[PDB]
């Protein structure tokens, strides 16, 4: 597997860990970076030796989104990214340390296990520099959280808190801050010693039966977005 | 677009309004004006200097609800289908296919003050709208049949709780957070907007257009049958035995 | 005529009652069967108005007793999300595995303040079955159905009116009474109105249902014939930690 500058890739006692590490740029991501986690994902999918999967970010916040500062690329490669997460046949859990904002909610949201810390918020970023949401938001949002919810997070962005997210249904569950980093330990421990076989069909089959609209929802996407990236209200957006 | 007894339709600052003028029915709704939102929601999905739709009630409720169901369903699908955002203003209560309207927007703003209530089951029918998607789509299928065949008072509050509205504000602050949340809207990209809403739409109501069938199908039946007579009846003034 | 299972049609009431209280009405293939075959006659049968799910003393019940059981686990699920008619299940006590299925393929589910759910399967080396793969998400969303599926917990009663997974939920010494309220007022309800608002809303809801039964079946079948399920259920018998391989 090929290395990615920003980011670490570690698998050890089958614990397959994928964290985004650009704490400077508070974990935007680039184009280059999006890729080498659609392809750790794949990978991961093909390798006996993986058991549990985690994605998170270094420093104070999970992922900021897509990197604000060809155009179709950035969103086949999302899409591809989070295809990824939905098909991969083992329990994939992200870790919410902090903030997450566009992009970073739906990667969030692809995965199997979210554990927040009382920190974390969550925003669907994405209207606030005229873009529509991306990696799968359009579905995986309501899916968990339901539709109204969902419209809300869409069309009036807010720092949704971490407290929140878990009753609104969001997360699997919010551990205080001190605390986090050891809670996240024993979930992964938890999982690791679960019967592989089965944690591996039972994701599988919940994920069919509540992501029926995931691929048509990444088709839309992919026709929107790119309109809107290509237009004029998004030229405005970035400069704000 | 022509001028309807009952309902007032203005577009001022980009905000296509729509309200139903009938305080004295508590907004119900007859087929002339029903079919008067539908118009105008299909008026406001293609005028261009339109940014957001806003409907809402006059006075103290926001509609009591009721060939009138075609053209409910044919109101519902252009909610879904309008390329805006659409809020619900709800300053009081919403029984009957008020709810499914409500539902079928894609902000709802509610009073302190305002309850859903699907109470067709009462007098002798099954819901309407498409409720028998909408109200899932938001709640799930649980608290969906809890409404259907318990039907309660749902005061705005629980009704947060649950999910089916978007935020309650207290009634002598309502109206001033309802015009900052349009503004809010009106301050947006109305492009982004339209496809964020477009793709939402498509992903969660799937199953609204062969509801809005299903319960036509059905409540034909029911309306020609006695449990309404004795159920419409018994309100007036119920034994259901069919 | 079914061994640990009592079925019976009141006033219009139809109902259904596990009696396993020993084992906290496990289930057997026999009785399964029975369940499955006691909700189809209630389709048929003009007399039936309303019909209860639960089990006797203090459990609901503990799930599968612990291939032909996943066939007629599938044939009951379906049998009540095709029945014309409200479903009741009356929960009093735990819930577990395909006890939950059961409860949650009902139409109103009522809880005691005592009761509690848990999608067992996992800590045995099982998946979900009996359409826990689409029936939980269908009230609560995926997050929270993932949860419990892969990090299953005790979920008390409270906790399951929060998420939107029950109906109600009442003080234990209460319950008895209560039920008996959602009884009569069902009862006393538009039996029409109430088939068709059911069979709309499940027709809304349960799209996927079927193709779960189908990939439950397929899975099971695989997961039942392995060296992670006899480690399971040796490992709950033993009241001991599991250790799997698979």
């Amino acid at each position: 597997l090929a290395p990615v500058a920003g980011l670490d890739v570690t698998l050890s006692d089958g614990v397959f860990s994928v964290t985004i590490n650009r704490p400077d740029s508070l974990n935007s991501l680039t184009v280059p970076v999006i890729t080498g986690i659609a392809d750790a994902m794949e990978y991961a999918a093909t390798d006996p030796e993986v058991k549990v999967v985690r994605i998170g970010g270094a420093g104070r916040g999970f992922s900021s989104g897509a990197g604000i500062s060809p155009p179709d690329e950035i969103i086949l490669e999302i899409n591809r990214l989070v295809r990824a997460i939905a098909a991969l046949p083992h329990p994939v859990v992200a870790v919410v340390q902090g903030p997450a904002a566009g992009v970073g909610v739906s990667i969030a949201l692809a995965c199997d296990v979210v554990l927040a810390s009382e920190n974390a918020f969550f925003m669907l970023a994405f209207t606030k520099i005229g873009l529509m949401p991306d990696g799968g938001a359009s579905a995986l949002v309501a899916a968990a959280v339901g539709r109204i919810r969902a419209m809300q997070m869409a069309l009036l962005p807010e720092r949704l808190p971490a407290a929140e997210a878990l009753a609104w249904g969001l997360v699997t569950a919010v551990y205080p801050a001190d605390e986090f980093e050891a809670e996240v330990d024993k979930v992964i421990a938890r999982l690791l010693s679960g019967p592989a076989v089965a944690f591996a069909k039972t994701k599988l089959a919940i994920n069919a039966a509540t992501l029926t609209e995931l691929d048509p929802a990444l088709q839309r996407e992919f026709d929107g977005q790119s309109v809107l990236l290509k237009s004029p209200d998004f030229v405005e957006g970035a400069t704000a």
